[PDB]
RNA sequence: AAAA
RNA sequence: AAAA
RNA sequence: AAAA
RNA sequence: AAAA
RNA sequence: AAAA
RNA sequence: AAAA
């Protein structure tokens, strides 16, 4: 899923660290316009993250972007998830005009907001991620660089809410995993270059095949079988990883 | 699994379509010595196909490989199954010498043979394949090309004997699939060039992932889900189809 | 893709160091008219680099060049990328006339701008290059001169956004790699004279063949194979470089 | 791979059309001594084609050439493939002395020979080529002069036994292609003069680059991409052809 | 009826054997322009025979000649019957351009074609003959030589489609018979020189008189009467025969 | 390419050194009328150099020469390259008459000019040469007297913009190398008398053969091969310079 | 390369026509002592042509000449290639003494000979030429006079063995061209007087320059470029043509 | 080809 | 096919 | 997660 | 990046 | 720049 | 300037 970030340069320190966590969760992100990038792809285009702040409300350039984003959001094209860097009590709603104050209160009440505090990074990163996948189909977890039996792996774990998906789910799923694979060790991507990957979590066989297939000539692939709770090697690109090796995970 | 064919030139006509049927079942066939390539690969080398015939045993060139193949069959390196072109009743065991007759009788009784007759090709071909797959892992029925919902498609049907597989089975398997995909339409191969291929049959997630993965950049891949019983598209290498469409049965 | 540079002589110090970085990215640069050079080649003509600055906006000759460039930009022949030498806040908008101020603000709001700061060289150059390639097909990284296994090399890294290209992409691609090869050691060009050139980045076979073909009798060519992740020599022009060694990277 | 032809003048008519077909398979042929030409090049020197016939073994001069060829074949530097112009049944074994008969019988059994019959040209020529390529790296089908979408070109299709090649394969290879390109229309060579050349078959990126590179300033180059199963033009050395046009295969 | 044969020299062997069979059916044939020879005779001009083949469509001379044949075929001057040397599926339609392929497909569907197979000569030749006579008046089976009661004789078998013919049909007929009578024994013609001819088949009185009359001073004439089913001699040019003898069937 | 120099006698000091530098670049220079000499040779006559200066505009003889030169420049016979001795801001257009000032301003604006500064001579000379070659085919660099391995050479280096020339380029190229060879050591010519020359830069073989050919019995000719990046001797007129010696340059 | 002809007067008719063919192939031939002419020039001296015949070996003067030729052939100064006017089968070995017979058999076996026949001149001349060039550098096909586009012209076709030549190859070459240019129309020489000469065949730049240069003031020179495949005129010594005209193939 |  |  |  |  |  |  794509994600457009609206923010001021003052909170630039914290947006990417939030964005990086989202990036590690196989979520497409776009920073730099955004209004015309909304009308692109499928109706499941992106979820707007309005990083509300005292400074952000003081910028007219940043304000009108929220107006156009919300105006077309009523059409159902996009959904907005506003993030409060400061708690609900201390927004400067007095400084803003009556039209702006009414506009902010309408979207703050009828639409759910996510509170953010820099002190507790762990829960805050979970809350934004939870709201991101709350209205979406099968979710993903941030990839974990773990070592099992002396072998380095990056496990890709996904969770299916309700344990049921539409049979034609892949038709409307805009998740192309090739864009998340690093082409070089120094390149920043969710999936490390040449590092073997592992698939985790319950799911139908067609979902596993769909994720496994684009990894040919890119990464060694492991899969998880709950019959023996062990990892199974199905692709051999790295040296020494024969197809069929078992890792007691 | 590899297969080496022992036969005479007179019975050649019977060999090829037997080999052709075996090739369609994803069985590697080597028709044209034979002894030295038996010592190659893994302990699961091949099955010696001795096309026993009334004339086959009348050639001194044809007798020895049966001896050497049997000689190393005692070592367990290979297993031999005899193809009886004619019935056991009218085999001319009188023609052979005493040593040859007893040797032929020793291998015919202690080792199971399979009867073959030109008249009923469908049963005879099935018995030969059964004699091939009886002591093997997950089976492989011949590739059948079917048009479902107006979409042409070929099915790779696999069935597991028993109910479970060793967790490390893929390590010792010798069914690398790259050698069964045609590169040009005119060239013959078990898998047609550019024709979408569907995987059908119950099995573990890793076995499906192992099969579909080498098909990237080669063929459109379909997969069967038993929850609703249609075919699911995972790879789109052909125009007019996308990953996620369904072919109702 | 070629690039046209419209700037004032005071910003000459920053323009060339910007220009050379673009040149190292396999981008054709034309510094020194420009209005008539716009109408040349393919519809993907060039990106107008308007280095807006406080000194830039007080030159009437510089203003009329921008006016015609934007006038044709409405026709879609050439798009403009305005790069700000100074940040928008300190731009001297009061000095200019009403029509010019409205004109400058019109292109500053509807069309995306990129900011430049002398302090942050690395991020400033990357932002300008990113603005160049965002609307472009397969992009190019700046050429890096590295030594692998004691052998001098230069790597031409290219990344394809979306991992998909039109079948007839080479038809409309205005990149002639011959013009970027130095004919003498002292000549300044993206590709060093007689230095081996390595090709890096995933891509189709035709893209690889098209890129390394013009290098015959000019440079020895290396290519990257991700199956074992190390460069392969395919052309031999220098002494001691047989075609076929592997350089572990 | 080099090829030396040992034959008698009576069987000459058969040799040329065998040599011509082998030449079309990008095989270096040397008809007219031979023993000293064996000591040349790499350990993969050549294959000795002994065109055995009833007339051939009556010549003392032809016999010593076979003697020295087999004597140094024991070192493994060259391997011999004996082509039987006549079937083994009516080979005049009584004519030769005891030493010659024992020698000829020794090399016919332990070494694989091929049968040649004047009636079945298509099967005989393929079998001889099959023995040539059976112990070899990537194959080379004879150049096919085809016409697609109104344009005429010669295709060069190659098959890779197995699926993978050694990383340093090109170092030991001896298939310098520039010797197979005709310089004049009347010149008879595997590659026609100025005729477009197409490469077909799945393989690594470096293999394709190594093949198209010597074709600069010689012929236009086409490559086959399996994503859309179409030929792609990379080089345009002739009018009416542009680099990047696509032919529907 | 006249007929022109359009073919290339590669298929010349099959055209002549088709040619002579049509000649025995009393069909005027012209092998070797053809376009201006179309405008000759009566509105029932002739039938065009386009010997389509994979090699036939690769000649521009054949194509342009075919186009003019179809161009004035629309005017109704001539009707074309395309005889396929190879089966329709094996037609190399990819080689032709868009215009040529569309033109060939237009005439293959809207206009009935005839399929030829060299394996089944007798049925293939009849289909060409059947396509020839399907839109024609009274038919003409090939001349057969039958020795009846020890007397050699040739039969000109004719049958009338339907049951009746126009009263003035003879006015527009193009089957003058003096051009099919051999003048010397060595010279080849549908009617043998000096051999008695016989007319067989139901028909009107004038049809028998019209055919019999040109045979005066040329050959002995026999007429078949269905009242008692023998042959009646009406003209005696050979010794030993008189007008009035009967040949019992 | 030819050229006439229009200047006042006060600028004679700087004109000759500019003329000498252009002469070193294989440019035919004519200093001392100029109007009637314009109509001579081919359509690519020359580029007119107007050495504009404050004193130059004060001469009626110089002014009327410029008028006729520009008047016939409109027909396209020759194009004018205006070289400004002083900067544009310092030109004295006030004392100049109205009609001439409009004439001067029309030329300066619609046609590109080159600035001249005696301080930065290296950039000044190159800028004039750049505009001199800017609208021309393959350009020529100033001759460099280089000693390589103790051997004196005068390298003639040429650059081809776009690496492609019309096949009949030599037909309309007005460059005769004979006139640039010094007949005596004291003669002032671009090519030194009896000093060996070298050809540098990529180009077609016929271009090389065209250049070295008129040097027979005049100078020893060296050529540069990029296969080993070494100079090759092809002519031996000087003592001790055999044809074939290699100079590692 | 130089050539010496050792022959008997009875075979003079066949010898001078062999010399004529060799002369046409740019081979300098001296027919009429020879032993002292062996020691002249470079180590690549000349190839001895011993026209062996039944009459030739019956002359003591011819026999002693061959012995000295073979005496210094062991020293490597000159290599001998023998022409068999008659076949080896019916050579009269019984005439020679034991020493002569053994000596002749010594050179017939360890040294490759060329069989010549009166009937098939075309192959016989080619075989003699092939032996001359087999151990040589860049070949030289016989000069052919071909008219292109109404212009008379002669072609000097040369081909390089393998693909590359030593960088200093020109130093040791003994193929000065001025000795093969006719000075008068009646005089016989490989290169006709005043007829334009064309150079054809792939090769390095210096090779073309070395061949082209000595033709100044002698003949018009055409150069073949493979980019577009025509001949390019570089020197104009004949009226009616200029440097730059093209001769379309 | 016996008025073609 | 005995005025088809 | 052994056709979810 | 082993026909993307 | 080894038929640009 | 070695048939300019």
């Amino acid at each position: 899923p794509q994600a457009f970030f609206s923010h001021n340069n003052k909170d630039k320190k914290i947006v990417l660290e939030v964005l990086e966590h989202l990036r590690q969760s196989l979520v497409a992100t776009w920073i730099d316009s955004l209004i015309q990038q909304i009308i692109a792809g499928i109706s499941k285009s992106q979820y707007f993250l309005a990083f509300l702040s005292n400074e952000y409300l003081k910028s007219d350039w940043c304000w009108d972007e929220l107006e156009q984003a919300y105006a077309l959001h009523q059409k159902g094209k996009v959904k907005i998830i506003p993030i409060l860097l400061t708690n609900r009590a201390q927004l400067d709603l007095n400084a803003l005009t009556d039209a702006r104050r009414n506009f902010l209160e309408s979207i703050l009440t009828r639409l759910k907001y996510v509170e953010f505090d820099p002190h507790n990074m762990t829960r805050s990163l979970g809350s934004v991620a939870e709201a991101l996948w709350q209205n979406e189909a099968v979710r993903f977890e941030p990839i974990r660089m773990i070592k099992v039996n002396g072998t380095e792996l990056q496990v890709v774990e996904f969770k299916i809410p309700g344990s049921n998906l539409p049979v034609d789910f892949l038709h409307h799923w805009d998740l192309k995993i090739e864009d998340f694979i690093a082409t070089s060790p120094n390149e920043q991507k969710p999936v490390k270059f040449d590092v073997p990957v592992a698939l985790y979590g319950p799911g139908p066989n067609w979902l596993y095949a769909f994720l496994t297939l684009p990894f040919k000539n890119r990464n060694t692939v492991f899969v998880f079988n709950s019959r023996t709770s062990e990892y199974i090697c199905v692709y051999s690109k790295s040296a020494g990883l024969a197809p069929g090796m078992v890792l007691k995970g």
